[PDB]
């Protein structure tokens, strides 16, 4: 009832045809004979959630269906968060199955997709279940809008067929040489999976505590931000300008995508100024949030509502910035600082139509689905970005005895294999995005999309262990630039802010000089593709139908960069980059956390399901304070840096 | 084969399911095996158009199917026109269905439905056919999105359906309180069969002469201009400004509409300036030709191309500067004088993308079937009537003597019946914007919308005639603001050029004092609701099947303000308008014609099918010239000015 196999299966029938009414007869009759408030003994409130949420549905207050849903629309959010809440207290599958079922079929689709989801990722009752990849559940916020019209004739023609997917805007457009980064389907997964891992209005009222949150908010967006400069860099462009609330953002946006209601994504014209957005924000006000976040910052503290400080001048400080600036639910002070981040995703997003005059909906920039498709998305996380590195800057330069791991080289780091990237193809379907007839047969309709890609390749790393016992130690991995795309190179503290994280692992080095072998499929910041819905429906209706075992271990997270995006694409001709290593000392950096245990394939950015972060050292470490001494890094024995090449093949 | 059944049978099934392959197994045969090259004796011209026809066909130069068409871009016009020369060249009607066939399989759908509605009208093999309206052929350029999206939805389930349209934009949206104006589906029909009527792409060389064709384009938009200034003042709004090339437009535009093919029309913000259009024409260039505009007008004289003066102080005038601003073929100088007017609806339809950055397709602004959808279509053609009245302007105004016909006093203008207007609901069908299976049965799908009428009501005029015979007069009937909205009583003066036509007639007038009657029903400003593709459909099939000649000589053109568009909205209040009727000799004003003959439904500002325009005064007379003196009006018996109300009912 509770399997694996079962609650696999539940999950994909909820999820299946989404915009439609269930045509799960079991699912049916529970929609129409389950009472959410029949027997509170199934939650852990004794019914207090249920309670909220029958009453604002009693009451007609939600949302209806079929109707655009946004997480940054506060009260679309709420009544997402007040399903989510419910599932939340269930004690049991059933509990937390039948209301699913009961709910998907009296709100808003978007809001119970939203609540589906991160219901199964916070609880206990949704481990070992893998959710279907949204780009096949709600096709439309990963899919152009004339692949989607060619689903649409596909079904009205009742014709299968498969479609492929091309950029938005011409070859005239500068900024479509890079559009295989933020409209990568697995990307925008990575993006929305974080959110909903480390969602900004989690309350360890739910049930515990997202260890370093805010700085882990930081540092998967510097991530996506530095990973985008490296794709411009790699098309012959320049790196993103910051925005700027008093200056234009120069870079326009057509979606060319739309909602399944709601109608077309808002464009965003070249050269705009920012706008006064009703009911979102002045611009004034994002500009005085801004100077308050920077007084916090270039004070040394944060000021409480009593007026007390809070200490950030401490490696916790760089986490509290992010819990003031996203902001979340543990920001101290919402009432002075507000909600810098979010805030500024609805204003950027509504620039189509700040006034509301012409029923725009909202822009993809109100989406995590969506968001990085927008060119304004890389700068307007450039802008944060460099808040946050204000703060990093602020403290004092590491010393070689800072860096030191003693008794640890570093004697060589190579490659085997060469570093190729290319673009490949993937399938998805497009069911989910088309009208079903009653009682007519479905077709298989499908996008095909260009990908980026990259062969395998395998790190050898050469260190010396001279301590007189084996040691556990951390090897970071980050891709750094040698010059910039005038052909000026680069010192190491302007470098060092544009790398690139690409491992994180812990393995005990013993006494010796050993070579430590390391797959770039093993890689800590990525995951695979994920599997197809079509694919988890098999197995799940294999398994439920035959009386067997379920078994869906082997498949990852879908928080991290998708493992076929690790190199940046660089160019036919090869390009250089530095390839830097750092190993650190295991025992103080996973102190507390064991470095024999499990971490996960996913512990670099997007940190360990239901555990705490597990390495204690401040996030882009040692490169996240300046260096403007190279020297001092020179002379540090457990770090080096080689020069590798990176081709793409067309 | 020849008669009005078969005519019309063929025209219905040749605009059928437009964006498929012929499913009428008789245009399939002569797609098929039809050679237009076959028979030079077909043609008047020895076969020369179906020559260079096909030969961009066998040259592979020819915009392919399934793709947007703008009337305004030139090559796609050419092309389009290659069609419309072969028809306009056939002899007999096999030669034009048999041609129209053809193409319809090899040439682009927009090109191919203008081309055939082009040469229908301008044939006199299409004397008789009704041509379906455009809104049921190609929906989509008139139906919003969202509407379109519930047909497709209709279709992929296969479920008949009537979906209610609703007007663009939000409440907050102080335009969209005269919404139901431009996008009236009539209206669109209106303009769209106006410039089919008189292209200005027409040649003499066609065939014949388009009377006075560049007076009645300053007319026909002068009056669709001052009837949007009336629902502004009918709304609380303020009259619309002018386009200024160096100023900001104002009002912004979101169609909320879609192409079949292309996608999305486009977007212009509020409050932008003009920017330069790739490929189109500079913002200066626009300034330029304009200056050299009002260079002929106040020089009195357009230049022509070797120097010489075409004296514009004469009643020609006015068309000459139709022929040279609009532009059209008639300009004897576009070298110097460009074509102002169709190069403005480029440059500003292009404006959500002026540089073809973000690949969006043309705007509403750039086809008649939508460009008064779009609220700047009037600010632009305010600046344009703006132009011709510095001409009209220039002339003395008239005298006593001009205007008195002697002998002729209008003693009485009242109206029986009270003038009402509310809004009712209209159906079409969009059958045609859906894409059809092989072996799937229709089901109908159909559009609802809200559309302004009014109450019957007839004109009373009662006259004096003391000339000692009958006479033949002419009646002009305009409806002028008294105050505008700011509540200011307005002059004669100030009054003349907002005035808007309701009616033209020529009436023999007998000795004595006597009450002519007149129907708003017959007014010849405006013609009744086409008759639906339904409708046309069951009418020629019923007379094909059975041998009974079809006669539908009881429809009107589509050219002309839709009867249901007589009166202005009003307000629920009521609101006090000036009833004009100015009575001048019909035997000066018919002269050279035939004043008691048949002028169709329509002359008044779409003049009669195949014949030259009936009343030699000018368009507008004799509001067209200043009136700084009212005692001059006042003194004149012939004419008279009445007040009465208008009250909407909602
Ligand atoms: C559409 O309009 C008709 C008549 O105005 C009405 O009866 C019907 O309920 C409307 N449908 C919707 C969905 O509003
Ligand atoms: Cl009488
Ligand atoms: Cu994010
Ligand atoms: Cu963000
Ligand atoms: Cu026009
Ligand atoms: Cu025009
Ligand atoms: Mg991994
Ligand atoms: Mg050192
Ligand atoms: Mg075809
Ligand atoms: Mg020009
Ligand atoms: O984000
Ligand atoms: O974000
Ligand atoms: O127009
Ligand atoms: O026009």
């Amino acid at each position: 009832a509770s399997s694996t196999a079962h609650k696999q299966q539940d999950i994909n029938h909820l999820l299946d045809k989404i915009y439609e009414d269930t045509k799960y007869p079991d699912l049916q009759e529970i929609a129409k004979n389950f009472n959410p408030l029949g027997d509170t003994s199934m939650y852990n409130d004794q019914g207090a959630a249920a309670e909220v949420l029958m009453k604002e549905l009693n009451d007609h207050r939600l949302l209806e269906q079929h109707h655009w849903y946004s997480l940054f629309n506060a009260r679309q959010r709420e009544e997402a968060l007040m399903l989510f809440a419910v599932l939340n207290q269930c004690k049991v599958w059933h509990c937390f199955r039948n209301n699913a079922a009961y709910f998907r079929e009296q709100m808003n689709e978007g809001e119970f997709v939203y609540a589906l989801y991160v219901g199964v990722i916070h609880s206990k009752l949704g481990d070992g279940i893998v959710l279907p990849p949204l780009y096949e559940i709600t096709p439309h916020m990963f899919t152009n809008s004339e692949v989607i019209d060619k689903a649409y004739s596909a079904k009205m023609t009742q014709k299968a067929g498969t479609f492929n997917v091309s950029f938005t805007g011409t070859k005239k457009n500068k900024e479509q040489r890079v559009a295989y980064f933020g409209e990568d389907i697995g990307m925008n997964i990575h993006h929305v999976t974080w959110h909903m891992d480390f969602p900004f209005w989690w309350q360890d009222s739910y049930g515990n505590h997202l260890d370093r949150k805010g700085e882990l908010f930081f540092w998967v967006h510097h991530q996506l931000t530095a990973r985008f400069d490296f794709e411009r860099l790699s098309n012959w462009l320049d790196p993103v300008d910051e925005l700027h609330w008093d200056r234009i953002i120069r870079e326009g946006f057509a979606p060319l995508t739309s909602y399944k209601y709601g109608g077309e994504f808002p464009v965003r014209p070249d050269n705009k100024h920012f706008e006064d957005v009703d009911g979102v924000a002045h611009v004034h006000d994002m500009e005085i949030t801004e100077n308050r976040i920077y007084e916090a910052i270039d004070h040394g503290y944060i000021t409480a509502t009593d007026g007390h400080t809070i200490d950030i001048r401490q490696p916790k400080g760089i986490e509290l910035l992010g819990d003031i600036i996203e902001s979340s639910m543990y920001s101290p002070n919402a009432q002075y600082y507000g909600s810098l981040h979010n805030t500024a995703h609805v204003m950027l997003g509504r620039q189509g139509d700040p006034h509301g005059k012409f029923n725009l909906p909202p822009g993809v920039m109100e989406h995590f689905e969506t968001a990085t498709r927008d060119p304004s998305f890389f700068r307007l996380h450039k802008y944060m970005d460099n808040i946050f590195k204000k703060h990093t800057d602020s403290f004092p330069p590491y010393t070689h005895d800072d860096l030191e791991f003693a008794g640890m080289a570093v004697d060589g780091v190579a490659i085997d294999g060469e570093l190729i990237t290319f673009f490949d193809e993937f399938q998805y379907s497009l069911i989910n995005a088309v009208d079903s007839g009653e009682s007519i047969e479905d077709v298989e309709i499908n996008a095909r999309v260009h990908r980026l890609n990259h062969k395998e390749f395998t790190y050898k790393i050469t260190v010396s262990n001279s301590i007189g016992s084996d040691h556990l130690a951390t090897f970071r991995i980050f891709l750094c630039p040698i010059e910039d795309n005038n052909g000026i190179t680069l010192t190491l503290d302007k470098a060092r802010w544009l790398c690139i994280e690409l491992d994180k692992f812990f393995q005990k080095v013993p006494s010796g000089t050993h070579t430590i072998h390391r797959s770039s499929k093993d890689s800590s910041v990525t995951v695979p593709d994920m599997p197809s819905f079509h694919s988890l429906k098999e197995q799940a209706d294999n398994a439920v139908n035959g009386g067997h075992d379920l078994d869906l271990s082997a498949y990852e997270r879908s928080c991290g960069i998708p493992d076929r995006m690790l190199l940046p694409k660089s160019k036919p001709e090869g390009m250089e980059f530095n390839l830097f290593v750092a190993v650190t000392d295991g025992v103080k950096d996973t102190e507390g956390h064991n470095g024999d245990h499990d971490h996960g394939g996913t512990h670099a950015q997007c940190g360990v399901h239901g555990e705490a972060y597990p390495d204690n050292r401040p996030l882009g470490y040692p490169l996240e304070r300046r260096i403007p001494d190279e020297r001092v890094f020179d002379g540090v024995p457990n770090i080096k840096h080689v020069v590798v090449k990176i081709v793409h093949h067309p």
